DNA sequence: GAATAA
DNA sequence: GAATAA
């Protein structure tokens, strides 16, 4: 007979305990961003011109 | 098959017997005393002063 | 608070 | 949607 005595002990299952490569991690990306746009400039990007966010 | 009789037998499990120890003897020292508190005198701790115990 | 906590 | 899907 097999049989031995053990804590936190059972007949040996399937155990592969790498996953089977699923996992995620979350951060968000924070950038808040103090800003200014101003208008009153006659160079480059400072002009009457709309100013872009380029999602 | 492993198989045997026996009385008081069992399969056998974890047995180590000695404590992890921890063990509480209590005693409690008794030391009832009659004594004498004497002010009537002028040598060291005969006087008219407090008498101490030192708890 | 089978490994001794009266 | 024992092999990680918060």
């Amino acid at each position: 007979t097999k049989e031995g005595y053990g804590k936190h002990i059972t007949s040996m299952h399937v155990r592969n305990i790498f996953n089977q490569g699923n996992q995620v991690i979350r951060n968000i990306v924070k950038q808040q961003r103090y800003e200014l746009l101003d208008f009153t400039g006659t160079e480059a990007g400072t002009t009457n011109l709309p100013k872009i966010i380029p999602y």
